């Protein structure tokens, strides 16, 4: 321990975050006691089973696109940091999330061309303030198929069983293996349709706005890194020129975020290591700079207490998931060695900004002052359909980040607020990989077999 916080404590927290998210038969490897079994009809209306994976946010619904970006997050985060797991621990644990999620992936896959994509209806879902357990409402699934296609969602799931296909394959080969064949299926399916005219039920909450060239590339990097079919790497570098654009322009977006919508940076800073071409070096970087030195006379805002502050509903994600990319390309070592110290000292200032250095942590359950109130049902549990009821959670999340201050550092933490106060799979997946680089750096000892016991 070197640093200003326990880095290995907020990065067996942050994994654990995932355990809570849980939906279905709850396997006996959970480790709390206060999560049981729920949604235990999810595919029925479609006769197949569909259980399992991740609750996506503080509500019930399944929503296969963060879900399945969070998915290849947390394996490129073993990719790049497996011996910060081991060294924590915390490698199982990781590894049985990435399993799970990509289990029910698996699920969701029953013919070639047919991927379920949604379980739970939001407007149904978000009507009603309850836990998990005790849900009553209908929870419709929906699928894409070759007539009514979704390639973002179905290329994003491609690019999670791909990646988990190679950081699960030492422990369980056979899995991994079903995992890469469902992988390269569903890149055919996103691939033969290029659309997302069937992708429907998750319009208000998780459109494809980017499309769906940035998820064909990235997939088609995870399943080279998986194959070492040089197919795939052509096809990756090949859809960069429909990348998404500054609009009006053709000239690719740097100033957003890689996030569960857009996946080009995280893209482009692998090909950036496989191939080592100048052209992909240029995105990645011109995007890292954007975020800390400048870009072309124009930089990311920053607070005043020191986040670099893309939007106000999820700020930290943001900024948490650029860190993470920041480390990764930093530790490249075709990065240019001033931007090296640039990007790491950017990323550590990000990952200690959520941990508390502004006064407070944003981390649910973890350092000063953390955020008692987010906007979460089955953490609250009411048994009266009202956010008011009871006063205080029944239950701490730990490990959850939250959405994160305004743009001014400041803060309120209201079960109500769900732009500020809300937490999600996507908003965790990102910070699991930069927290790993820190404790690598700094340690910090995780809690010995901690378990989220009442
Ligand atoms: O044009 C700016 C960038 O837009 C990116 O898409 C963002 C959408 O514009 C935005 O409405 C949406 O917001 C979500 C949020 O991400 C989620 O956590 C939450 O629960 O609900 C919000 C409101 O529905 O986010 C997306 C992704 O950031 C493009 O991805 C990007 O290419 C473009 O530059
Ligand atoms: O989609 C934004 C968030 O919605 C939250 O649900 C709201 C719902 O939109 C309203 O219609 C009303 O019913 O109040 C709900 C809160 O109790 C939902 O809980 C969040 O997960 C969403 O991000
Ligand atoms: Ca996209």
């Amino acid at each position: 321990a070197s640093g200003s916080f326990n880095y290995g404590e907020a990065l067996q927290k942050a994994i654990m975050f995932y355990e809570f998210q849980m939906s279905g038969k709850l396997p006996n490897w959970v480790r709390n006691n206060w999560r049981g079994d729920s949604a235990l009809k999810d595919g029925q209306d479609n006769g197949l089973d569909l259980t399992g994976g991740w609750f996506d946010a503080g509500d019930h619904v399944k929503f296969n696109l963060p879900m399945s970006y969070t998915g290849t997050m947390l394996s490129w985060a073993v990719y790049e940091y497996k011996d910060a797991f081991v060294k924590s621990g915390q490698l199982e644990h990781i590894l049985n999330q990435i399993e799970w999620v990509n289990d029910y992936f698996v699920k969701c896959h029953p013919s070639k061309y047919v991927y379920y994509y949604q379980v739970g209806d939001g407007s149904k879902d978000h009507a009603w303030w309850g836990p998990a357990e005790v849900m009553q409402m209908e929870r419709p699934s929906f699928k894409v198929t070759q007539s009514s296609p979704g390639s973002t969602v179905v290329a994003e799931t491609a690019a999670s069983l791909a990646a988990a296909s190679i950081v699960l394959k030492d422990r369980n080969p056979t899995k991994a293996a079903t995992y890469l064949q469902h992988a390269k299926e569903l890149y055919e399916f996103a691939e033969v349709t290029k659309s997302d005219a069937g992708y429907t039920a998750a319009n208000g909450y998780y459109n494809s706005w980017s499309g769906f060239y940035d998820e064909l590339s990235w997939a088609a990097v995870w399943l080279y890194l998986a194959t070492n079919d040089s197919t795939y790497l052509t096809k990756a570098e090949s859809y960069v020129q429909n990348w998404p654009k500054i609009s009006g322009s053709n000239t690719i977006d740097y100033k957003w975020a890689h996030c569960w919508d857009d996946v080009h940076n995280g893209a482009a800073l692998l090909l950036a290591k496989i191939t080592g071409k100048d052209i992909y070096k240029q995105i990645i970087e011109s995007h890292l700079d954007y975020w800390t030195t400048g870009y072309n006379g124009e930089r990311i805002k920053y607070t005043p207490k020191g986040l670099a502050w893309l939007d106000q509903w999820g700020s930290l994600r943001y900024a948490t998931t650029t860190a993470f990319l920041a480390f990764v390309y930093s530790d490249w070592v075709g990065c240019p060695s001033t931007k090296k110290e640039i990007y790491r000292k950017f990323g550590e200032s990000q990952i200690d900004y959520a941990l508390g250095s502004a006064g407070r942590s944003f981390v649910v359950g973890f350092g000063t002052n953390p955020p008692k109130r987010p906007h979460h049902r089955t953490a609250h549990s009411s048994w009266a359909d009202s956010q008011s009821i009871p006063s205080y959670h029944r239950h701490t999340l730990y490990g959850a980040l939250v959405g994160g201050p305004g743009s001014d550092d400041s803060y309120t933490d209201d079960i109500s607020n769900y732009v500020n106060n809300e937490v999600a799979c996507d908003y965790n997946a990102g910070f699991v990989g930069a927290l790993a680089k820190m404790y690598q750096l700094y340690g910090g000892n995780p809690i010995p077999d901690f378990k989220a016991i009442e």
